[PDB]
Order: C-alpha cells, then sequence, then structure tokens
C-alpha cells in the first residue's frame, strides 16, 4: 500500500523554499499527494498552486525515495521548479521559509528527507561537505 | 491505491533491452522494460537491482533517474520510475520474460508496448539520448 507524493525545489539567490507543516512541526519542501487520474507534474503544479498561490511549470525530475511509517509505504519525486508566477504565500504552512541549504542540516525535516540528505544537495547543484 | 514500479534502460551499441511479457495468464504479449514492483521496505534502486537480477540473471548498479510517469486502469494505479542501466554483470539471459531483444530504439514506435510507456514515448526517446 503506497501513496506517492510529489514535492519541488524553488529558489531563490541560492536559499531554497521549505514550509512549516501545520497539524506535524516539520518543515518539509512544498507539494503533496498525486490525486487519481494525474501526471507527477499536474500533482505538483495543482499542489504549489493551493499551498503557495503560485503558478508553477514544473521541471527536470530529480530525485526519488522510499519511506515506511508502519505499515503505510510513501515515495517521494522531487522536481526542479524553476519558473513561476508571483510570490509564494503562506496559505497552508503555518510559517514559509526560504532558507540557506546549509540549513535543512539542523532543521527538523521528514526522516523520509533525512536519509536521503546527500542526494538531495546534489540534485540542489551542491556539496554534501 | 497506487503501485510503484520501477524499470530500467539497458543500451548496447545504441539498441535498448526489451522483454515480452509472459505469453500467460498476465497482462501479456507486450515488450516492456526490464524492471517490476518496489517490495515493501526496499528503496527503489534495490527493488530494481533485485529485479535485473531475477529477471535477467545480472548484477546491475542502478544508475541516474530519467523518468517517472502516472497511468490509470480506473481503479489501478501504476507509478513507474525509469532509471538508467548504465554498469552490470554478465549478459542478460531470458528468466521472467518470454522473449528478450536488443532493438533500435526508433522499433518502440511500433512495438506493442504498455500504453504508460506509449503516452511518454517522446520524453523516454529524450531520456534515452534520441529524438522524437
Ligand atoms: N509535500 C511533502 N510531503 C512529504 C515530504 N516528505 C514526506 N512527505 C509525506 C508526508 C505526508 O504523508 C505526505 C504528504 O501529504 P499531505 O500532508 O500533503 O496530504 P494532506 O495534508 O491532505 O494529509 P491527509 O491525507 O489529509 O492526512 O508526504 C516532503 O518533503 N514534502
Ligand atoms: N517493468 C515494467 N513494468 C511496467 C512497464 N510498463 C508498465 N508496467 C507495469 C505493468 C505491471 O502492472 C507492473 C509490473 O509488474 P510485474 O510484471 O513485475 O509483476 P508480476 O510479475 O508479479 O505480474 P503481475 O503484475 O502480478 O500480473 O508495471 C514497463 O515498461 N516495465
Amino acid at each position: 500500500h503506497w501513496i506517492p507524493v510529489v514535492a519541488g525545489f524553488l529558489r531563490k539567490d541560492g536559499k531554497i523554499l521549505v514550509g512549516q507543516r501545520p497539524e506535524a512541526g516539520q518543515w518539509e519542501f512544498p507539494g503533496g499527494k498525486i490525486e487519481n487520474g494525474e501526471t507527477p507534474e499536474e500533482a505538483l503544479a495543482r499542489e504549489l498552486n493551493e499551498e503557495l498561490g503560485i503558478e508553477a511549470e514544473v521541471g527536470e525530475l530529480k530525485l526519488a525515495c522510499t519511506h515506511s511509517y508502519g505499515d503505510v509505504g510513501i515515495l517521494i519525486l522531487f522536481y526542479e521548479i524553476l519558473y513561476w508566477k508571483g510570490e509564494p504565500r503562506a496559505k497552508h504552512h503555518m510559517m514559509l521559509e526560504w532558507i540557506h541549504p546549509e540549513e535543512l542540516k539542523h532543521r527538523n525535516i521528514p526522516e523520509a528527507n533525512r536519509k536521503i540528505l546527500h542526494k538531495i544537495y546534489k540534485a540542489l547543484g551542491l556539496e554534501w561537505r
């Protein structure tokens, strides 16, 4: 039993966009579940819109990973988001931040992201140091 | 309700590896890229190295992720991750598929392949370093 998730990398002068989960406390890349019928891209442009209020174009696929929370299995696809209309506003996360990507190392993020943090860094054109 | 599937591109002087689905009580006749379902617990890579071993008898290293697509059977949801397989040990033997072939990638245009593959045949060609 799987739940496919899509997530995007938006950048701003090097910094990356994470959002703070509402109802949990963790920071994460904007995105959400693929609904029945939609391509990953469609799901992501939609989630970016309803979470951020932006009209995003979905770029290259960067990474995929899996994670288990019990009998629950998530598959996350991460996509580079270069192009969008407007500026992201917090519609769903009780906070949004542009952070230095190095900060991920000491932000509370999904264990699914934590375990592949290095892969994420490369995908962002960076070095795990 | 979703089913993540992983699949590989192996290449041989330009040609690409496809296998023919077992002429059996399965969704057969169709040619497809070697691979299979992600089992519980495994990363996409683990699932694919494993599937390439059971289907082909090769020890493959899984390379860079090229493509992801989805497809519906109304109620059934298939998500397919395609990976570049550059390195492996041995030569592929027909173990699961009732036929294996190295084909000119162009031949995909007139091969019976999963609709999930045909809908994005153009994306596949690019991911293979070619032009549609
Ligand atoms: N968007 C996003 N989701 C992630 C990330 N890492 C792990 N996930 C997982 C946690 C969640 O189970 C799932 C995202 O589901 P959502 O919270 O967007 O759906 P929703 O708010 O509707 O929750 P619900 O189905 O009502 O319980 O993906 C990430 O970096 N970004
Ligand atoms: N490996 C691979 N699977 C594909 C491709 N296109 C669509 N699929 C879908 C169809 C199948 O539902 C799924 C692969 O499942 P498997 O054949 O590995 O499972 P199994 O051998 O147990 O047979 P079964 O699906 O239970 O009838 O992926 C492709 O190009 N390569």
